[PDB]
């Protein structure tokens, strides 16, 4: 039948895999968030309308490049396309805006006085790295400028230097005052403004740099929903981002990007400090060996699933769709497995920023996730998530787990949750139900930030507050009931779970109800 | 710390056994129903009040003996003693009334014109079994009358005949027209009106006899709660009992006594036709071999736990407490293991009917069961009970299972349920929660019949119906708060699960609420 | 199907319970050992021959009563009756001899009524020792006033009489009577929850244990064990002369239950001594202590004996009760390596029927074990060692489950390789081949083990001597009905002679 | 702590995932087979020696292109490079040779706008194709995919001889392009005319396995064995499941075949590309259940055609395939025509070895033992007892003497951690053993000893010599050793727990 329900009845994990049927169609709801980097190929209002229609939940902005005017006009265009669907609130999908910091990046200068010129580094040859600012935009075959000024101090006399996402490889032979005479291990095309990695080195670059201070202030002023904080090495790095944002940026969610060996090693203190994690696989696959990245991924995702906090899988997930209309079989498997592992969000970088087919890659990540959400062995997963803290005195958690148990028993169309801050709907998300969570809120920052969790369909209720509180509760319940009928989540006479509380204000969610859809 | 909660956190059944702790005290709430046979040792109103105080829940009446005049007065005495506590509704316990039928029985006659008198049967001496009615009150060591006139037609030579709870065994040497000549295999003291058993040989007595026809009509007239139907061989035997009760006694719960080889062989059709089972171990120990009774016991209990219908473990549970003030170690192990196996009730026969220590027999069954309930591995048991029917379109089942899950998570004081027919309180009980089920009802039949299920502590609301239904719901909920405070089930500040619905009348249970005790 | 094999295929514990079938007959093999207390009802050679035939494995001697010369003649008659079956070694069953010690005791000094709710002094002064009454009672234990506080409970005469301590002196206590009764002279006293400073062995106990080494007894059932040093004290008494005699600690009280893990790691085995335990702890709590002690011994791989009142009504009656029937079944199902009969076989009117009834109940219960979950939980809980014998043992038990084998043949000298097979609880009977006669007697302590004694000459090649001892076990199991010709069995041997080199697991058809 | 052994002790799948450690180094044993497609970037004897050193186990030949004399020389160079390490039989790695068939195919004729209308004709004198029974197999609403699924076409009206169809996807149409039919029951023959002569060539060239293309049903596999014959009876048939019908009728194909290939490139053209992982995990798990070989394939390290490092998706795909339980992992263009062939082989070696340590063995063996049917075979009982024993002592290896492969294949079914060192005198068995996870095959070149017990011990000691020299264990460590009660196949019954000398 549907939803891989025959696979859900399996006694063993191997039999769950064995009963995975390609002729079993999934339900209409897609639970995992899609984050998209917005760049040259997708920043128009026209394209951003079609990204939302294809299934974009979060707009990421990469502050590695671009000025503050470029990002403000992108933010303006996101909101122009988002509020174009706001006239009917039953069909309005909330879209988050995400800032991704530059962080402690080492980067190259301009090849031949150009941004698009390319020299050809052939294998075994010498190359002089320099810090001399005369050679800043005069980068040649023989010379190379970079921006980390303490680079001669922190490298060894047999260190390896990786340029352009790990593709060019170097080895330090002679160490100079401002210079570093290298020898090319893996050659290839060296272009302009490429990221440099030093995987052996204790790089003494700032936690929150000069550019990052300016960028985070801009995030507060433009009213972003989340910060994707680059190169988080410890818990005091997360606290410094929390303190830089301060009072005005207290509701902005900090997502620590684990990009390096020290972030993997000191993960638990980072996770306890952060609001969520990005498994930032690009920089991680250069810093640690590339064969160890899946171990790091499934650790990070699994511990975030255990701790109940958001996790985003990232980098190169549909990489060939920059140039092609359809992905490779690796790329389809990767998106599937990341959703299977328990990533609350999946991300697109160059596919949506500068790709020739950015709408197809959003659609492809929608179609793969929804199939993989049906492919989850919920029987084992819910039984293992229940055993973590199986006694607690908090009354709201008991209602959250009891709702999820109820949703499996009737195989429900939805779990409708009223929430102010997100927290009641966030509690339902942690137990991983099959049913889509419909989070009803009047707080629009709660609506945008609720995309960070698996399961949650946030709905922004634009209705005025009715004079009686009990009638105001039922109005918000009927709103979600209208949403799922409009989206094809459920029809009339289907069963849904409705979560409410006993009084107004946050923290009082104690009422679970099993209602038919009118 | 308490409740065997350290043992409850074990990942394996073996470590659950290993962490069982004599210093870890149970809660005040005892879940298993104690059924008591009332006879001469416990018939007075004065004694019956002390039986209730010791924790009697069901009064069994053996209709093998006694006339309709005698049993009506026994019924009256149970009801006079129960309604003495009705003055204070907080401390009022409902007591059920049960009718155990005679059934197809074979009895001997009187020894030398006397019920009290006895003869000794020597091993290897003869004993002429007769059917001549001049020897009816004239039995001795040579002559034995019995009341089954088709004994010679269904027994061939060499087949065994057991007398007086299988203690005396005889073997047939030759059979006549209206006689049998036996040889005594096992000797002993032969008395009057003792039960005769013929294992292997099929007995052609009816399922419902003409005496059994009149006794069930008496059950309908005297407003009994349940029938313990004796010697049920098949589903048509249950259908015949259901027909005799008719439309007037349609709400009387039939409990089939599985008591012979054919009732074990055709168990599934009997369970389908009945509202419950008694594992009637006494005559089953004679009919099948005595070493095979535990196999039959654990089958029936497990299948009734699977089907959701009640199961009663019976006969000789504290058999030494007829004479002694404290039981043997085997008897204490038997009462523990029955409650551990999943028997909804436990029973006392001659211990409460005829014994010197009936109040101590009720207390000891109350003490052992309450210890056994804490010793249950609820983690495995509930997980396996969830997996029996994990999809159902009935929303009242989803509410019931979600409440049991919520009760495990907060380690709740109780599961308070408003119910009219019993069904919503019954549905909670089938999943086996640790938390006691306080069923609030204005229906007294529902209050008495709820003692059949494990977990249900039924309370009878005596207040008239408040016109505000929201207030009439909350008055009954606060009445159940007042029972558990006074019973020491919980105190002020503890967490309870409250189960109600969205409209009055039966079948509309849908609301689960996690509330603090005021 | 046979041997509950439909119920063994269940995916859940509940469904295993559901598929238990009374028309599913077991195999001939009965894995659980039967311990029997010998007294006046079962002392003669003709009775003891029929005890062996009905299925007795261990002959228990209660040293609480009877002289040394009485107990020596019991041992003599057991060995007379055992060695009458020696003439065919294929059908020869070895019989263990067990010495159950008296223990340390707290006693009292014409009877008197003790009124419920009254008062009674308990002096330690020997002026008031020779006749006690309703006001004054004497005890022999001098250090009671140290080990008992105010509000402590004191039981007299198997927990019939109960006393609550109201005020404490140096050489006296003054009590309030709770559950009163009739008090006689020289009666047994119990102090619930007290860390009692009595010696591990009494003066009588040192004489009786020394006697056991002289009489060549196989195991010791040491009474009133509270701690590990108490087990080490019994070990010290037996010494080097009786170093191979197995010490089974009887856990009888609150303190032994509390400090169980240190006792178990000191002892060679455990008895759940339920009668004394039922006096000492609340009677409602005895099963909790039963399944704790049985499960932890199953975890550790050491033997555990269920004891006291298991078929109690068979002292006077030819059938047992339904409570008595389920108790013996649930003990075997819990994982008791052995089951005991006390007064049933010592003084009762039906001792041969009771031995047979424990054999019939255990064999049904062994088939009713959920082996699929049980082996899975033992596999998981096993620590990953570097011992070759342990890896071979768990591989053999696994291979017996895969092909549903008729037996596990184990060649052993000490017992230890056959003991390692036993702790993983196979369905298949373990046929332990040995030339050591003490090993054959001590192997009855463990579940699964059917000990066979090879009386054949030692062959020329070591490999052909190994194959003859395998072939002997093939001949036993065919004769006793455990398998037929062409059935599959698991065979454990080693790579060199001497103990601790069992490495080889072979899967062969029976010739 | 090494081999992810802290993660091996976890009581749940979630905690196992939580304890996965980048600082825990694996053992030197790599258990998954690496199948490399040989083409012009990796065809010389010089390069093929370095392919073996990096970690090639099976050389794949795509018979879709290339002549017989080209492929014979390709076969010759594989053996020249393989036998250059044959002087030291302790360090000799056996290398198998695979024949991937072209298969039946629907092509276009000789010499396309979006949303247009073209007509499909079958008159041999507008687009022509060479499958004449196409009108029977497709309906109104069915899809037709031309040129690796680039141009998609939905049929509006179907005639007896013609089809008139609306274009869905755009792009330029050229000559002799391959046509797929999604959902169809295609009556093209199981072996084609060209594939008959390819399969007889493999018997002559002494190949070890056949990767049979486009397998739809059980009778198709039997046609491949009919063509191979008694002269090719020992050559294993691995079915390539390439479409809906192969996925639907999977259980009958697996029964007939010696193995399955998850041929994902052709599958993702045929089925929707989002559903390929479901088909992958179905096919891997059922082959794990049946105990037969499964090969994951197409685009696994695809960017290593051009770049010296893979993508993160490419690294995760190879890891998750080995995690799911694939016996072999394939490289197509990566080794055939790519710029970095040795780097790709190294990367598949490095990823799989980390993934083998990350397998939750505790649940996997518990489940594989639970679903194992109780039969009376001594070999099956010995194998599962050996894997149980190897988990308990944490052994260095499971040494198995095997003639035909079969005893080592039964051990490999139950997925141990420890490398399965298969000792064999049969050279084809040593090559064919690379098809199964765990099996590290070694060819005993020593002559048969007169006393058979000496001949048994010589081969066991040879396995002790390989594992010491390869860094699987050292002297004093504990290993599991499998032997049997007489010579010949089918008699392995004896498990032993031996110290390494």
């Amino acid at each position: 039948q549907t939803q891989q329900l025959h696979a859900a009845m399996a006694d063993t994990f191997l039999e769950h895999m064995c009963r995975l049927d390609i002729d079993s169609p999934p339900i209409t709801a897609r639970n995992t968030g899609i984050i998209c980097t917005i760049g040259p190929a997708s920043r128009s209002v026209e394209t951003l309308k079609e990204m939302i229609k294809s299934g974009m939940n979060v707009a990421r902005l990469n502050f590695s490049h671009g000025t503050h005017e470029y990002h403000a006009e992108t933010i303006k265009n996101v909101r122009t396309a988002t509020e174009s669907f706001a006239s009917d609130p039953i069909l309005y999908r909330p879209v988050a805006v995400a800032l991704d910091t530059k962080g402690p990046e080492i980067r190259t200068g301009l090849i031949k006085g150009s941004g698009t010129a390319e020299v050809e580094l052939k294998k075994g040859a010498t190359l002089k790295i320099t810090l001399d600012n005369a050679y800043m935009e005069k980068c040649d075959e023989n010379i190379l400028w970079l921006d980390y000024k303490n680079i001669c101090k922190v490298v060894e006399v047999g260190s390896k230097i990786y340029v352009d996402d790990g593709l060019i490889s170097l080895q330090v032979k002679q160490k100079g005052a401002d210079f570093l005479v290298t020898e090319v291990e893996n050659g290839g095309s060296l272009g302009s403004k490429k990221g440099v990695n030093l995987p052996g080195a204790a790089v003494d670059l700032p936690a929150v740099s000069e550019k990052d201070i300016q960028d985070l202030k801009f995030g507060v002023e433009q009213d972003v929903d989340m910060v994707f904080a680059s190169f988080i090495r410890k818990a005091s790095d997360v606290h410094e981002v929390r303190k830089v944002l301060g009072e005005k940026g207290k509701n902005i969610k900090i997502i620590s990007k684990i990009e390096n060996h020290e972030g993997v090693r000191r993960f638990d203190e980072i996770l306890e400090a952060s609001d969520g994690i990005m498994v930032a696989r690009g920089d991680l696959g250069i810093e640690i060996p590339a064969e160890k990245v899946f171990l790091a991924q499934k650790m990070m995702i699994g511990r975030c699933n255990r701790a109940g906090k958001p996790v985003i899988c990232a980098t190169q997930m549909l990489e060939s769709m920059i140039k092609k209309p359809r992905p490779t079989r690796a790329e389809g498997s990767d998106v599937a497995n990341a959703v299977l592992d328990g990533a609350d969000c999946i991300m697109l970088s160059g596919e949506t920023a500068k790709g020739d087919y950015p709408l197809e890659a959003v659609r492809m990540q929608h179609l793969i996730a929804r199939e993989a959400e049906a492919a989850i062995y919920h029987l084992q997963l819910f039984e293992e998530l229940r055993r973590l803290a199986p006694i607690t005195s908090d009354p709201t958690e008991a209602t959250a787990v009891g709702a999820v148990e109820a949703s499996f028993k009737c195989c429900s169309g939805a779990i409708i949750v009223l929430t102010k801050s997100g927290r009641s709907a966030h509690q339902v998300a942690r137990y991983r139900p099959r049913a889509p969570i419909i989070a009803v809120t009047r707080n629009p920052q709660t609506a945008r930030q609720a995309h960070l969790y698996r399961g949650i369909f946030p709905v922004l209720c634009k209705d005025p507050v009715q004079e009686a509180w009990a009638e105001d509760v039922d109005l918000r319940v009927n709103f979600a009931m209208n949403v799922g009928k409009a989206r094809g989540f459920f029809k009339k006479g289907d069963v849904v779970i409705v979560l409410t509380g006993w009084r107004p204000g946050s923290g009082f969610t104690n009422t679970m109800r099993v209602v038919p859809v009118p």
